[PDB]
């Protein structure tokens, strides 16, 4: 987990700005490995360490690996590169991307958050700027800062927070389970087939929750079929206990993108 300094080497450019982001290299057994490396500037210490430890635990094609934590000028944490960044950036300046390509990423974000669920974290932070793509057709979830590993009695863990992307059982009694993900992952749905749009334009959160205690869900996204808007909807279930899961929501992902695959075919 403890990595050797004198194996990183680090470029001068920041890739972003905790702190920083940079790109870096570090020295295997035998290859060089590429590597994204967040960088810090006692609280984001601690940060840090808990989500080295929740990435630690994890081990699915879907999700970014960590190849570990470094203490030098800074504290940082060393993930595999996926070069391509952030999903919503990426289908801003890549607007022709086809409605099928988009399919197959938010389904390869339903089998990692399948996986998660079934490991029993919560990842309490899923949105479209924390999937990463390692090519046009290959995307893993990132950014565990908020996640939790879920007691083994509870479902649920009691807790600035990513409003608009949260379920009212979060906003209201500040529950997070993975049915409160699986309500994100239809906010993250709604982003990748806008595109990379923000999701309730021009609103502030308490207007949001104005809206979604009317009953009222953002429109379908121009372009989006009406089974993958009908999917988002269902995500966006009011009552907990009537939302779906993420293996209900990954078998529908998973048979429309198999049919859609074969009317590409024919
Ligand atoms: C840095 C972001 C934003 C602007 C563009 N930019 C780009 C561009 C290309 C590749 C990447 N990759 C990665 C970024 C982050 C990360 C870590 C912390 C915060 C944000 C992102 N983590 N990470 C783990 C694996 N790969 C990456 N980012």
């Amino acid at each position: 987990v403890y990595l050797d300094r004198k194996l990183l080497t680090l470029e001068d450019k920041e890739l972003g700005s905790f702190g920083t982001v940079k790109k870096g290299y570090y020295q295997m057994k035998k290859v060089v490995k590429t590597v994204a490396v967040k960088i810090l500037k006692p609280a984001l210490k601690d940060e840090l360490l808990a989500e080295a430890n929740v990435m630690q635990q994890l081990d699915n094609p879907y999700i970014v690996r960590m190849i570990g934590i470094c203490e030098a000028e800074s504290w940082m944490l060393v993930m595999e590169m996926a070069e391509l960044g952030p999903l919503n950036k990426y289908l801003q300046q890549n607007r022709h991307v086809k409605d099928k390509n988009i399919i197959e990423l938010v389904h390869q974000v339903s089998m990692g958050m399948k996986y998660l669920e079934e490991s029993n974290f919560v990842h309490r932070d899923l949105a479209a700027r924390n999937v990463l793509l390692v090519t046009q057709h290959y995307a893993k979830i990132s950014d565990f800062g908020l996640s939790k590993a879920l007691r083994a009695d509870e479902n649920y863990y009691k807790a600035k927070w990513p409003v608009k992307w949260y379920a009212p059982e979060c906003i209201n009694y500040y529950k997070f389970s993975s049915k409160s993900d699986v309500w994100s992952f239809g906010v993250l749905m709604w982003e990748a087939f806008s595109y990379g749009q923000k999701p309730y334009r021009g609103m502030k959160g308490s207007e949001v929750t104005a809206m979604l205690e009317k009953g009222e869900r953002m429109g379908c996204p121009a372009g989006c079929p009406r089974e993958m808007y009908d999917l988002m909807n269902l995500c966006w279930t009011y009552d907990v206990e009537n939302r779906p899961g993420f293996a209900a929501v990954e078998l529908r992902l998973r048979n429309y993108y198999y049919d859609v695959v074969n009317e590409g075919h024919h």
